[PDB]
C-alpha cells in the first residue's frame, strides 16, 4: 500500500537526506491538513518521524502526535528516538498504531524481545538500512525476533532486485520500503517485488504527484 510520510522538527514539516543526516528545507507548520487530505485521497496508513524526539527523548513532541493522530481516522506510524519501553507505551497512549524501534535499541536484543512479548508484534516496527552498522544483518535480525512473532520491517536506502529476494525469502514479514521515491515510476517498480507498503514523503511535498495517483499506480 501507499504510506504517506512527514518528518517533523519542533512542529515544522521539514525535509532531510538520510545518511549513516541534515535538514534541507522547511515546508510549514500545519501538518494536519496535509495528513487529513492524504487520508481523504485513500491512504490507509500514515507515517510520522519525530526528529525532535530522535536527538533527545525529553523533547518528544507527544502533544503534536496525539493531535495529529486524533485528527485522522487511519492507523499512524511514528518513529524516531524510540529507545526504551516507556517510549513505546507513551506513544501507544498517544494513539499511535505502530511504533518504529530505533536501531540503537537493537544492541540489547533481550530488552527488545521483551517489548514484543508485552505490546505484541502488530504494534512494533523494526527499522533497517540490508543491515545495521556489532553488525546486525537481516537474517540475524529475523532469527532474533522471529520467535517473538516479527512481522513488520522498515527498509531505508535500482534496488528492485533486492526487494524481490528478501520478500521471497521471508514471506511472513511485511516489508516497508522507504526512500528512492521521487517519481511515479519508482512506485511502479516496486509494484511486483512483494513489498507490502511503500513510504512516500518528499515526492508529495514537491508536488511530483498526489496520493490518489500514487495509489492508482500502486493498485494497478
Ligand atoms: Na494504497
Ligand atoms: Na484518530
Amino acid at each position: 500500500m501507499i504510506i504517506p510520510a512527514l518528518d517533523l522538527i519542533g512542529g515544522t514539516v521539514v525535509r532531510v537526506v538520510r545518511l549513516h543526516y541534515a535538514r534541507l528545507r522547511d515546508y510549514g507548520n500545519d501538518p494536519l491538513p496535509r495528513l487529513q487530505d492524504y487520508a481523504a485521497q485513500g491512504a490507509g496508513v500514515l507515517h510520522l518521524v519525530d526528529l525532535t524526539g530522535a536527538k533527545d527523548p525529553a523533547k518528544r513532541q507527544i502533544p503534536l502526535i496525539k493531535t495529529l493522530v486524533a485528527g485522522v481516522n487511519v492507523p499512524v506510524q511514528v518513529g524516531g528516538g524510540v529507545r526504551t519501553e516507556e517510549d513505546v507505551a507513551a506513544l501507544l497512549k498517544a494513539g499511535v498504531a505502530r511504533v518504529v524501534i530505533a536501531s540503537t535499541a537493537l544492541k540489547s536484543p533481550d530488552v527488545v524481545k521483551g517489548w514484543f512479548e508485552r505490546f505484541g508484534a502488530q504494534a512494533l516496527v523494526l527499522a533497517l538500512d540490508k543491515q545495521v552498522a556489532s553488525g546486525v544483518s537481516l537474517e540475524q535480525l529475523v532469527e532474533t525476533y522471529l520467535p517473538v512473532g516479527l512481522k513488520h520491517v522498515l527498509c531505508t536506502d535500482s534496488n528492485v532486485s533486492l526487494y524481490e529476494e528478501v520478500c521471497a525469502r521471508y514471506p511472513q514479514i511485511a516489508f516497508q520500503s522507504s526512500g528512492g521515491i521521487g517519481d511515479i515510476d519508482d512506485i511502479a517498480a516496486l509494484r511486483g517485488t512483494g513489498v507490502r507498503g511503500v513510504i512516500v514523503g518528499r515526492a508529495l511535498l514537491e508536488g511530483k504527484f498526489t496520493v490518489k495517483e500514487a495509489i492508482q499506480c500502486w493498485q494497478n
